[PDB]
C-alpha cells in the first residue's frame, strides 16, 4: 500500500517583516522537526522508524527561503518572508504523521528562530520519469565499503542496487533492472562527508525512477539527502 505523497511545506517568520538566518548545515535542525512532528502525532510509527534497518522511506530536502541574501564568511544566510522545504515519502503513515505532528503545533522552533507553520502545499507526481532531467532538492550521498564522486562509476551502481533495495523493500519483491544516470552538473558540498548537487538525466525502468523519486537517490535520505524534483 505504497503511493507518493510530497509535500511543499512554507513557514513565515514570527514577525512577518524580518531577516531570518538560516545556517548553511541545517540537516541536523530540520530533521529535528520532521521527527519531532511524527514522534509527536504517533509515537508508535516514530519508534518503528527508530528501529528500522535499511532506509526508512522518506526524504526532504534542505531548507530554503524566498529571496535570499548571502553575507561573507558567515555560517549562515538571511532569508526574507517564507522559509520552505519539501518532504516525500512512499509510507502513507509517515506523511500523515508528519502532517498532523505539524498540525498539532503550528508553532516550531528551528536553530535560532520562531517560524509558523504557514502551508502545506501537496504536489502532484509526474506520469512518468524515463528521460527527464531531474535536480537535486537535498545533495546524494554514495560511500562504499569513504566518499564515492559522480565522475567514478561505483557512483552508479551503488545508487542503482539502493533504488533496488528500495523497490524491494517498498513495492512487493523482485526488482527492475534497467538503469542509467547522465550527471549534466555535478557541485560537492560537504558537511561532517561530501554530498552531491546534481543536475541529471534518468533513464530505465519506470517503477524503479519513481522509487528514487519518492523516497531519495542514494544513502541517509532520511537525514535530509537525495531529494529529487523534474527539472523546471
Amino acid at each position: 500500500h505504497h503511493h507518493g505523497s510530497r509535500f511543499l511545506i512554507r513557514l513565515v517568520p514570527e514577525d512577518k517583516d524580518r531577516a531570518f538566518k538560516v545556517p548553511y548545515n541545517h540537516q541536523y535542525y530540520l530533521q529535528g522537526l520532521i521527527y519531532n512532528a511524527i514522534k509527536s502525532s504517533n509515537p508508535k510509527l516514530a519508534t518503528y522508524l527508530h528501529e528500522v534497518k535499511g532506509p526508512k522511506l522518506f526524504t526532504y530536502s534542505l531548507f530554503m527561503a524566498e529571496k535570499r541574501e548571502h553575507p561573507k564568511g558567515l555560517p549562515y544566510f538571511l532569508g526574507y518572508k517564507k522559509g520552505f522545504f519539501y518532504f516525500s515519502t512512499c509510507v502513507p503513515e509517515i506523511a500523515e504523521a508528519l502532517v498532523n505532528g505539524l498540525l498539532m503545533n503550528p508553532e516550531v522552533r528551528l536553530w535560532d528562530e520562531r517560524f509558523y507553520l504557514h502551508e502545506i502545499k501537496v504536489l502532484r507526481e509526474p506520469k512518468k520519469f524515463n528521460g527527464s532531467t531531474f535536480v537535486t532538492l537535498s545533495p546524494i550521498a554514495v560511500t562504499v565499503v569513504y566518499d564515492v564522486p559522480p565522475m567514478e562509476k561505483e557512483f552508479y551502481s551503488i545508487i542503482k542496487d539502493d533504488l533496488q533495495d528500495k523497490y524491494v523493500m517498498a513495492y512487493g519483491d523482485k526488482p527492475p533492472s534497467e538503469f542509467e544516470m547522465e550527471v549534466l552538473i555535478a557541485k560537492p558540498k560537504r558537511f561532517r562527508q561530501t554530498a552531491w548537487h546534481l543536475v541529471f538525466r534518468a533513464y530505465g525502468n519506470d517503477d524503479l525512477l519513481k522509487v528514487g523519486y519518492e523516497v531519495g537517490f542514494g544513502e541517509k535520505n532520511s537525514l535530509g539527502f537525495g531529494m529529487v524534483k523534474v527539472e523546471g
